[PDB]
RNA sequence: GUUGAAACAGGGUCAGCUUGCCGUAGGUGGCAUCGCCCUCGUC
């Protein structure tokens, strides 16, 4: 019920079209975005900021997934198409060098790899040939935003061509395709069984995602980052025999229902209140809205579900809200 | 005699130094306890 209700509406939200991620997505913030044109050369420094009373960073984009740079060795996870503000400019504010241009060595062989295995994508030959083309990134540096970008950490510089202003380079006609193949081949390859929430085939999966909403670093949720909490010697993997497909269903949902609307601030938490829908309920969600309006009535509706609530703590996540009725 | 085990609230924090409830003031200017009665009628 902690897990499967995660799946369950995340697979309800799905299939009503309200803005979710699809096998290989996820809502992430990106505050300044580098746009170019179509064979690179460094256009604008854009920018998508100012939201509520706190400059957040930026808007939330729908990225996909990565698989964590918690750790020491955080140079050879090489993200897709997006990750560090330094995986890109080869550049650190308080890191330095030498562990920045590796980020950008790992990152620059997967564009190309990426590029090499779908050809003919235009999108994959921008950001292919801007960070081989060892010219437009010091003028990145020298434009007119910059300045603002390494005062802050967590700093996230996504690319975007021109001729759409309203496509990401990661949500082309082009890049879904092989987004949805990597999630059915990669993830499909390492164990048979067995599933918890959905009790099918599901491999094992090791390293959960990263959820972000409560600490102010992107933080795993169910994942045994030592040794003294595995059961009979797992070694971080096989300890929770959770599908990698339901994994990424319940790390999503957790990242976007706790940015957007549903997302309030109790005290010293960040917890999050949702109805099962078939939500709507117009007394929890509406927690700092206004001056509490008038609309608690009974409108012979009244759904079941629970409430969930995170919080942060040294490492991972405790749960406390835990009431069914 | 083959199965949740191995799990600390924490080492420590004087809530203090300062503050007269006080300088501030007539309970008073004023009112006959009295106009009235055989302690005796007596052998």
């Amino acid at each position: 019920m902690i897990l499967h209700a995660l799946t369950q509406y995340y697979q309800r939200k799905a299939e009503s079209d309200g803005g979710i991620a699809q096998e290989g997505f996820e809502n992430k913030e990106i505050p300044f975005i580098i746009v170019i044109d179509k064979q690179g050369n460094f256009i604008q420094l854009e920018d998508t900021r100012e939201l509520k009373v706190k400059k957040k960073v930026g808007r939330t984009f729908l990225v996909p997934k990565g698989l964590g740079r918690s750790g020491s060795k955080s140079y050879e996870v090489s993200n897709l198409l997006w990750d560090h503000y330094g995986y890109v400019l080869a550049y650190a504010g308080e890191k330095g060098q030498e562990q920045a241009d590796k980020q950008h060595a790992s990152f620059t062989a997967k564009v190309n790899e990426l590029k090499q295995a779908l050809p003919d994508d235009a999108g994959v030959t921008a950001v292919a040939a801007f960070l081989s083309s060892a010219e437009e990134k010091s003028k990145v540096m020298q434009a007119a935003n910059w300045a603002e970008c390494a005062k802050v950490k967590g700093c996230n510089l996504s690319f975007r061509l021109v001729d759409e202003a309203v496509d990401l380079v990661c949500q082309s006609k082009a890049v879904r395709e092989y987004v949805s193949q990597a999630n059915q081949t990669q993830s499909d390859n390492a164990q048979k069984g067995i599933c918890l929430v959905t009790g099918k085939a599901a491999p094992i999966a090791r390293l959960h995602n990263a959820v972000k909403g409560v600490n102010a670093k992107p933080a795993p949720f169910a994942s045994v980052n030592l040794s003294a909490f595995e059961s009979y010697g797992k070694e971080q993997g096989f300890a929770f025999p959770i599908g990698e497909q339901a994994m990424f269903e319940y790390t999503t949902a957790l990242n976007t229902l706790l940015a957007g609307e549903n997302r309030f601030r109790i005290g010293d938490v960040t917890t999050v209140c949702w109805g099962a829908k078939r939500a709507h309920i117009d007394a929890v969600k509406a927690l700092y809205k206004s001056l509490y309006n008038g609309q608690y009535c009974k409108p012979d509706g009244e759904d079941k579900f629970y409430l969930l609530g995170l919080s942060p703590n040294s490492a991972r996540i405790v749960v406390r809200f835990w009431h069914e009725t």
